[PDB]
């Protein structure tokens, strides 16, 4: 602890406040995020310090002193809101959003074949570099220990399904997918049942034939309004049919119809992927 510097404070995350420290010993920046322990989150932890990929947030440290929990994670400079908008007047070109959500997904099957979800995709969990890359960051510390933007939820999740999978960080990615494309939040709900409306309201108000079961979930009620599905040229208007085809994939009601981050790299929409560098302004 006090063997870091704090020089700024990056954000108070979900699970605690995050700064921008310096190893007094190594010198080198990384984040710092202070938590707030039971033993099974400190070995939860230590299994994540293992998972090391090119797009997720490398743990660095662990530092458990005085019954306090210390979480040193690698440095970025600017996260995908910051970028968005930076970006707001032209919005991201389209073959950066395509990179970013290839290598998004890359990370994703990287982890989900750990058995390792985030459950809490979000712009603001999404680290970019001007190198062109980007990383997840916060990955698996939902689990690791249990006003909030409900936005990118999954419907099973608003629907009282307590044993999600992996397939709930595929559905937070196609919310944060439509929104770089059209510069707007695709279902910002401010409350549960109006982020479920919304949802009910643009892909239509979901039943047995689509999703199985999905009447005998926890929250589901008789009493729901009926909407229809809306077409997905009105949803994200500039999306190509190859990145309509994928996002409907990505938004599919039923979590065992969804696509998995494996066979989306697959998709036909990443058959001209490049990785072009972005300007940023840091
Ligand atoms: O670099 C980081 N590693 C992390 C691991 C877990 C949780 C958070 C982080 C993290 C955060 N970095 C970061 C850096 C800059 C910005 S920003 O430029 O977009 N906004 C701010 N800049 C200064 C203070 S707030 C946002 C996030």
């Amino acid at each position: 602890m006090e063997n870091f510097q704090k020089v700024e404070k990056i954000g108070e995350g979900t699970y605690g406040v995050v700064y921008k420290a310096r190893n007094k010993l190594t010198g080198e920046v990384v984040a710092l995020k202070k938590i707030r322990v039971p033993s099974t989150a400190i070995r939860e932890i230590s299994l994540l310090k293992e998972l090391n990929h090119p797009n997720i947030v490398k743990l660095l440290d662990v530092i458990h002193t005085e019954n306090k929990l210390y979480l040193v994670f690698e440095f970025l400079h600017q996260d995908l809101k910051k970028f968005m908008d930076a970006s707001a007047l032209t919005g991201i070109p389209l073959p950066l959003i395509k990179s970013y959500l290839f290598q998004l997904l890359q990370g994703l099957a990287f982890c989900h074949s750990h058995r390792v979800l985030h459950r809490d995709l979000k712009p603001q969990n999404l680290l970019i570099n001007t190198e062109g890359a980007i990383k997840l960051a916060d990955f698996g510390l939902a689990r690791a220990f249990g006003v909030v933007t409900l936005w990118y939820r999954a419907p099973e999740i608003l629907l009282g399904c307590k044993y999600y999978s992996t397939a709930v960080d595929i559905w937070s990615l196609g919310c944060i997918f439509a929104e770089m494309v059209t510069r707007r939040a695709l279902f910002p709900g401010d409350s549960e049942i109006d982020q479920l409306f919304r949802i009910f309201r643009t892909l239509g108000t979901p039943d047995e034939v689509v999703w199985p079961g999905v009447t005998s979930m926890p929250d589901y009620k008789p009493s729901f309004p009926k909407w229809a599905r809306q077409d997905f040229s009105k949803v994200v208007p500039p999306l190509d049919e190859d990145g309509r085809s994928l996002l409907s994939q990505m938004l599919h009601y039923d979590p065992n119809k969804r696509i998995s981050a494996k066979a989306a790299l697959a998709h036909p929409f990443f058959q001209d992927v490049t990785k072009p560098v972005p300007h940023l302004r840091l």
